[PDB]
């Protein structure tokens, strides 16, 4: 229901999320781009995969390229975005989401 991993808790459903306990938003690109690799743990997603997944019934999947998404996800659930841990690179695939 509420995906959980580090400090963080996400729910998928009502698109809330949480630092700590603390209410953090989630922009419709954000939430788009992290919902797809969430739902997904463990299986490299290519951005092409990830643009596909990220559709939804609004303004998101073209808010901004995958790469920067990914980079402003880092930058909210990693220590440390140059070596993260959650959302981590697979060379000549893509990207993937490990979790704990």
């Amino acid at each position: 229901a509420v995906i959980a991993f580090g400090k963080f808790k996400l729910n998928l459903g009502t698109r809330e999320m949480f630092r700590e306990d603390e209410p953090m938003p989630l922009t419709s690109g954000e939430f788009a781009v992290l919902k797809a690799l969430v739902s997904h743990p463990r299986e490299p997603l290519s951005r092409d995969k990830l643009m596909n997944l990220a559709r939804g019934r609004e303004y998101s999947a073209m808010e901004r390229s995958i790469d920067v998404q990914i980079s402003r996800l880092r930058r909210m659930v990693e220590e440390d975005p140059a070596h993260p841990r959650y959302i981590q690179t697979v060379w000549g695939l893509g990207y993937v989401f490990v979790p704990d």
